[PDB]
């Protein structure tokens, strides 16, 4: 039953017995695979049993397994789900929680780091005027003047009875989309939606190609209420190329600050859908997707112009060519603005050896190849040489439906 | 909405669903707890429906289906069966099944190109050294001084008790690879096995990085025996760039006719173990993998020494840079060599094409994204945006083990 995982750089072979432990299926069956897909489309004692998981795994983290604290814990944990249909985390339950779900995340590649987070627990917030302070708060820690430190803010958990707190931006910092008369889209085409809802709810929009949005902040069962961030919290990178002095001129731009603010943070059973994390951009997140999606900012084009390089076949690898100089304007203007960045070299490579630490420490890790293995030069990095496993385990991050 | 699995482009936006899996017969490695879909290799009863399955199709594929010719074609293949423990392909049969083969398989990225394939009958042979000829034929057919055309020779097909047609080499044409006093390896490092198997039965080797392997070839129930080919026969391009006058002197080359030999080709049951086949080359097979791979030629480094780059660190992005212009050196001397190859880019446009033509004619393409998606400028692509669906269908090619 468990599957051999080889890397084809240098012939290893490990084998993953950590998948064993997966509770949640996903979209694959024996008779198709469904791994590339990005979005495939409670009762007492089912929350109890995932409760149980979660309170052994605490234990087992701090070596404490069958004591009595751990006992006792599990009591009050049936105590409380017996009367009410629900039961409340310990803050360092809750801190273990957070860090085992980044953990767990088989989409990201930067989970060397999964130990260092700074978790805010701001389970007391009853506004969106509170949600407010608090994300203001996570971005200033997060972003400590470009050394960027890990950090995730949790806000009150779903419950039975009412509406979810929720951010509506799917990040706390973002470019409004625009949409033209002409048809075009002025800014990041993945924002028009969101741009327009903010617009709906009485903001005031620009009309630049890099307007930072405001925040739709929702507290249960209410409008959500619009914030304006401080200018000043937000870091933002200008972009110049180290060879190319024509680079700057295109005015392009990016923050500082990836961080993600519509997922939710499912920990024994307990569901937080409100619950932002952030750490740091690798280079090609801004220089390939951000930057050259045809569905986003889709600059390649003119770069390669400005490159004056021949576009009129596919064939000179204008695409590539132009790509490259734009990853490495993203890497250089980061390392000049004294911001933390990492290169999908140095970022894969680091990923490597979390697979090593995690096959040690627990017999394998669960990882989605396609996400992990970067969108330029996939081959020169040593994951796309590596076989992975790729399964859910708890806790865990999920994406859920948008609010509206 | 439709219960067949959703498939969406994420440039574009598109929705598909996938209703030819459903014809799928054969299992894949994933199950709902864990996708295994980055792993690289993971009596009469049986035959008689198989064969039942492909005659069915081959019959709906001529528009008779539920004919008297088609059920006395079913009755035909039940009673040779029953009587000899197998049954044999009609001609056109074998010319129809062998397309479907290369249609059905998911890792191939060149099927626009599906229905145009020279289908060589060599079921007739009888020795090593009639299996020579043909394999001369098939190269000088296929190679055509340089404009290339897609071919597959059938050799005689598994028997009930009797050896198999095998070719030993994985490729008709494949460079040696000869393990060196100091651990290192000249030549083709993938090739080192079946370079000391060549010189084991008798070939007397050279001492090159790009010397041509000689086959080694089975008949049933014999020895392997060893044939050299004809230098006259194997075209190859030496490497050069267009702009860098240095990379002529760096004696890379490639040979022109990418062409798999040890596949099994099965067809209603019946397993073709030597059925060698061949196309022609994306660029980046040879620009990106052959020659930069870790575990191969590993230019990398040397390129970029030469294009004097600072290797010393990750995010001068010199292995990016490097990469770029050995595959443009690669499209640039196929080109010039007027020997037919394509980039990666038109390469993933055209397979594009191909999805919507079979969406139109089948309902859905397995296809196997890992594979599908180039090993440089991935996002680049438009295929890296499209979600695909991974099955077997049949007739297939299949990796077999090695004969030794
Ligand atoms: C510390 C530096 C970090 C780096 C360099 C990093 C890198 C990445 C990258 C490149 C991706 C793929 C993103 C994409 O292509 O959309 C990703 C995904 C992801 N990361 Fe990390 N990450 C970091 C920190 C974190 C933290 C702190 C968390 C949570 C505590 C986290 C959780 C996730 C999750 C849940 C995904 C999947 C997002 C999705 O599925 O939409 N990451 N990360
Ligand atoms: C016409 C030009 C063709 C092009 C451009 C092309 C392209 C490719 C590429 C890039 C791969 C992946 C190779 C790798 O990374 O190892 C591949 C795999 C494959 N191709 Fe095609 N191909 C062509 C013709 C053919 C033909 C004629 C056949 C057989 C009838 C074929 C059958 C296959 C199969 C079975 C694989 C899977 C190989 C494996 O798993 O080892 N292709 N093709
Ligand atoms: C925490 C962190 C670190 C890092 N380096 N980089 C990031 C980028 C996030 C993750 N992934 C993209 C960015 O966030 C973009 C917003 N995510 C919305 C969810 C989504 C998902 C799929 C399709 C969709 F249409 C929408 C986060
Ligand atoms: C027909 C055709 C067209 C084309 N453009 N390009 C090709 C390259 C083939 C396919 N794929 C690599 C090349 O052939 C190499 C032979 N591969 C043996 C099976 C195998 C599998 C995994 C790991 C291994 F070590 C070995 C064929
Ligand atoms: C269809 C495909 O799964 C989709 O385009 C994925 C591929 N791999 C990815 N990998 C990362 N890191 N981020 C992405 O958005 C995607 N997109
Ligand atoms: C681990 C991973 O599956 C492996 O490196 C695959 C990835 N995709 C590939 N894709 C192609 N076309 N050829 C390959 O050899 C590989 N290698
Ligand atoms: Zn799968």
């Amino acid at each position: 039953k468990f599957p051999r995982v080889k890397n084809w750089e240098l012939g290893s072979i490990t084998y993953d017995t950590l998948c064993a432990q997966s509770q949640q299926d996903g979209p694959c069956t024996p008779r198709r695979c469904l791994g590339s897909l990005v979005l495939p489309r409670p009762p007492a004692e089912q929350l109890l049993s995932q409760a149980r998981d979660f309170i052994n795994q605490y234990y087992s983290s701090i070596k404490r397994s069958g004591s009595q604290a751990h006992e006792e814990r599990l009591q009050e944990v049936e105590a409380e789900v017996a009367s009410t249909g629900t039961y409340h985390l310990r803050e360092s339950e809750l801190v273990f929680g957070a860090k085992q779900a980044w953990r767990n995340a088989p989409r990201c590649v930067g989970r060397i780091q999964w130990g260092k987070l700074q978790v805010f627990d701001a389970r007391d917030c009853s506004s969106a005027q509170e949600m407010f302070t608090y994300i203001c708060n996570h971005i200033k820690y997060a972003t400590n003047r470009g050394n960027l430190r890990s950090a995730i803010t949790v806000f009150p958990q779903r419950a039975p009875g009412r509406g979810d707190f929720r951010i509506w931006n799917s990040q706390l910092v973002r470019y409004a989309g625009y949409r033209q008369q002409d048809g075009s889209v002025r800014g990041d085409p993945a924002n028009v939606e969101i741009t327009e809802l903010c617009i709906q709810h009485g903001w005031t929009p620009g009309n630049g190609r890099f307007d930072v949005l405001p925040l739709l902040l929702q507290a249960p069962d209410e409008a959500p209420e619009l914030f304006v961030l401080p200018p000043e919290l937000v870091l933002e990178v200008p972009l110049e190329h180290p060879t190319l002095e024509w680079f700057a001129a295109l005015g392009l731009r990016w923050y500082a600050l990836p961080a993600v603010s519509n997922m939710l943070l499912e920990i024994g059973g307990l569901e937080f859908s409100a619950a932002p994390f952030s750490g740091w951009y690798m280079s090609t997140e801004i220089g390939t997707r951000n930057l050259c999606d045809p569905h986003r900012y889709n600059i390649l084009e003119d770069v390669a112009v400005c490159m004056d390089l021949d576009t009129r076949t596919t064939s000179s690898l204008w695409k590539d060519k132009a790509a490259v100089e734009i990853n490495l304007a993203v890497l250089h203007s980061f390392q000049l603005a004294k911001v933390t960045i990492v290169d999908h070299h140095a970022a894969t490579v680091s990923f490597m050896k979390h697979l090593d630490n995690e096959q040690k420490a627990r017999g394998g890790c669960p990882a989605d190849w396609a996400w992990i293995v970067p969108p330029i030069s996939g081959s020169l990095t040593p994951v796309f040489h590596q076989e992975m496993v790729n399964y859910i385990l708890s806790p865990a991050f999920r994406y859920q439906p948008d609010p509206w």
